[PDB]
């Protein structure tokens, strides 16, 4: 050999801080990048789908559409915007069909169509297996990033955790008949719907908001860095869906521990005082914002 | 039983584009850029992809990878009269790759950045085989000006010098351990291109149709013609060279001709309006004419 740093060493997140300071960037570091424009602040971030990490081919295209817009969405919404335009950049096989382009896009045409928003662009280039890059633009009146985090404020989360990842592993398992719970779950790992439904909740009254792409340990563990605080989580405050009780309960699993550790959720994880709180929502308090560092789970402290 | 189902090597690039655009019942799609409307003013998006293997090599110098990357997208900008603002950058790394590599890129991008006075704010970071760079680009202009405007009479112009970049590349394969002056200066167009930031103002106010010559003059002449529904003829003697282009055909017995109107990644811009519009201050070239049918003709020939 002959020996030099590779990125393997230095991790996505110090690759990223490296990024940053060569760069000298003061935005980079939530979900979206918040930019002035018009009185308003517009929204930009990214996101990709590969084949052989995020998705296979054998995967129902429209789904995988619906998905793509979904993720970049779920960004958006969980700094307090509003989608509005998209472009994406498409790396593909000379040999896949055409239909499975085509069908995509209707599932892209499908979510941007629910979500109010637009593909207006994009790029073909050819590769060796698929590629899926998403540019999102979207707008708010108020960004809401993952700094914001008050003294006392409670933590919530909407919707239940731990689902994507028990799908992802039942679609591992190849099985020839999944019962319907199963179906469930891999369908919520297959195709997430972001949480537009509390963009306004979020834009309004959260000091801190993101999603939780992750893992609810490790997503919490950039929020209570960015906010300089400390977090306290309660296990058995957790939403667990009855669908993941249910899988847990037949493969001896532990529901608590994917609700931590399970991630591609795509639910939101803000904070703010507890009288904010909307109960037409379905969020669900699971913890509080301390001063001192680090996240901590029923007083023991846990990272990535 | 088998399959007799289309691929897309059998549809090609431009007839997937417009299966896309029907499934999205889109509007907007077509040009450099992708205008929309809003406060007052049009927004451009606009996105562009650097493969590994495809359009550079890992041992390209990474700086210059860098200041193409943001460059070529900032030519699609500046191509339909609007200025770069804002800018995303999604990388796909393999995990055994160099972190200076990575490093060296940012610093061509920044340098670039503060160039063209447009802003990296953020991207995204996945694991791959092979490096890919994708880089969406956001722009404004108070005047939006794509493939589809050119009238008749109008006059067909080009800025700076065309086959260059092709001469550059073709020197680069040939791995040389050293390389004359002028065959730097060409290399140089080719890894370090100049997005034509210069020609802003003259675009957004007195082009019908304007857009950047990435894949060749005559390649991109007709995505022009049929997009104005027009037919664009050229006169080859008319064509801008070099004096390092006109030198290498020469050392390596080429005709600079074909690198003029075949040579791709040039990056410079084509665009018609009336011949009265020509600003001198700027080195645009009258190369043909906009007249009535459809295709491209270069010295009477298609
Ligand atoms: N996957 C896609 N989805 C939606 N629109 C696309 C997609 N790929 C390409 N387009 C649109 O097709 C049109 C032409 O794309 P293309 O990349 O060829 O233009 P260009 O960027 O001008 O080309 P070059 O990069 O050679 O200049 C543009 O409007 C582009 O946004
Ligand atoms: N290649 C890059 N260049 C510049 N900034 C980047 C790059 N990649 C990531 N970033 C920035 O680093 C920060 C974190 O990126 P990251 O991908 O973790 O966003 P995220 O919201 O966590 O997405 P996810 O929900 O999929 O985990 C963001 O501000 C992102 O824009
Ligand atoms: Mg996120
Ligand atoms: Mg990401
Ligand atoms: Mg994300
Ligand atoms: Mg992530
Ligand atoms: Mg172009
Ligand atoms: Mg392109
Ligand atoms: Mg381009
Ligand atoms: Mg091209």
């Amino acid at each position: 050999g002959s020996f030099t740093m590779r990125l393997k060493e230095l991790g996505e997140f110090g690759l990223i801080d490296l990024i940053k300071k060569t760069l000298e960037s003061k935005v980079i570091g939530d979900d979206t990048a918040p930019v002035e424009y018009c009185s308003k602040k517009l929204l930009l971030t990214t996101d990709v789908l590969n084949e052989g990490v995020h998705f296979l081919r054998s995967y129902i295209p429209e789904a995988v559409g619906w998905k793509a817009i979904s993720v970049n969405v779920s960004d958006v919404i969980a700094n307090g915007g509003l989608p509005k335009w998209a472009l994406i950049s498409l790396n593909l096989p000379e040999d896949l069909e055409v239909s499975y382009v085509e069908r995509f896009y209707i599932g892209v045409k499908r979510a941007c169509e629910f979500y109010k928003c637009e593909v207006v662009g994009g790029n073909i280039s050819k590769s060796e297996k698929i590629g899926i890059s998403v540019f999102l633009v979207g707008e708010t009146e108020r960004f809401v990033g993952r700094d914001g985090a008050r003294l006392g404020d409670s933590v919530f989360v909407s919707g239940t955790l731990g689902d994507s990842r028990a799908g992802l592993e039942l679609l591992l398992m190849e099985k020839e008949e999944y019962e319907p719970f199963e179906l469930a779950l891999i369908q919520r790992h297959l195709r997430p719907t972001a949480r537009i439904d509390y963009v306004k909740h979020i834009q309004k009254y959260a000091n801190a908001s993101m999603d939780i792409s992750d893992g609810l340990v490790a997503d919490a563990n950039h929020l209570a860095q960015r906010s300089g605080v400390k977090i306290e989580i309660l296990s058995e405050k957790l939403p667990l869906s009855n669908e993941l009780k249910m899988y847990c309960e037949k493969y001896g699993k532990n529901p608590i521990e994917y609700a931590l550790f399970g991630g591609e959720d795509y639910q939101l994880l803000f904070t703010h005082p507890k009288e904010r709180w909307n109960p037409f929502l379905d969020m669900t308090e699971i913890g509080r914002v301390e001063e001192g560092e680090g996240v901590f789970v029923d007083g023991k402290k846990v990272e990535p």
